[PDB]
C-alpha cells in the first residue's frame, strides 16, 4: 500500500572497498541507477550518492550512502527527513551473510542481525526498525572471527556472478518493490534460482 520513496544501496566508499562484498547494496542501487537513467549526484547535504526518477507520481529517490557503513543512518536520515519520507517507504538494500550467493530475499522490519549498517539506519531513525530491506546474499565463511575479513574481501569470481544473478533477479521484481507489495515481490523472488 505504501509506495517507496527512498532505495538505499549501503556500502563502504573508496576503492579500497570497491567491488567487495559489503557493498552489495550499493551494487544492486548502482545498477538501479544505470538501468533507470538515473544520474547520482555527489550530495554533501546527504553524505552520500543521490538521485531520484519519478515513478507512478512521486519521486523516488536512490541512495548511496558514503559515510562509512556504520554511520549509514546519517546520510539516510538526512535524505528521509530533508523529503520526510517514514520509514515505511524506505527500501535498504544490503549484503547478507544468511543467504549464499545467488539469493535475494526481502524482509520487512526486523532487527539488524549484526549488520552495523542498518543497525545505524535502525538507531539514527529515531529507533524504527519497520523500514524494508533487499538482502542479497554473500554466503559466511563460517565462523564470527572471519566475518569482517569476509565483507571486506572481493569474492571469487562464481560468487560475483551468482550475486549478480540475485541482483537481476530482485530488479524483476522492481515493480512490485516501487509500489509497496512486499508479499507479491516476495512471491515471484523467493521462487527464483540462481
Amino acid at each position: 500500500m505504501t509506495a517507496v520513496q527512498l532505495i538505499v544501496g549501503l556500502g563502504n566508499p573508496g576503492p579500497e572497498y570497491d567491488q567487495t562484498r559489503h557493498n552489495a547494496g550499493a551494487l544492486f542501487v548502482e545498477r538501479l541507477a544505470h538501468a533507470q537513467g538515473v544520474s547520482l549526484v555527489a550530495d554533501r547535504k546527504y553524505f552520500g550518492l543521490v538521485g531520484k526518477f519519478s515513478h507512478q507520481g512521486k519521486d523516488v529517490r536512490l541512495l548511496i550512502p558514503t559515510t562509512y557503513m556504520n554511520r549509514s543512518g546519517q546520510s539516510v536520515a538526512a535524505l528521509a527527513g530533508f523529503f520526510r519520507i517514514a520509514p515505511d517507504a524506505i527500501l535498504v538494500a544490503h549484503d547478507e551473510l544468511d543467504m549464499p550467493p545467488g539469493v535475494a530475499k526481502l524482509k520487512t522490519g526486523g532487527g539488524h542481525g549484526g549488520h552495523n549498517g542498518l543497525r545505524d539506519i535502525i538507531a539514527q531513525l529515531g529507533n524504527q526498525n519497520s523500514f524494508h530491506r533487499l538482502r542479497l546474499g554473500i554466503g559466511h565463511p563460517g565462523h564470527s572471527s572471519l566475518v569482517s575479513g569476509y565483507v571486506l574481501g572481493r569474492a571469487p569470481r562464481s560468487e560475483q556472478e551468482l550475486l549478480d544473478t540475485s541482483i537481476d533477479f530482485a530488479l524483476g521484481v522492481l515493480p512490485e518493490m516501487l509500489a509497496g507489495d512486499w508479499t507479491r515481490a516476495m512471491q515471484k523472488l523467493h521462487s527464483q534460482k540462481a
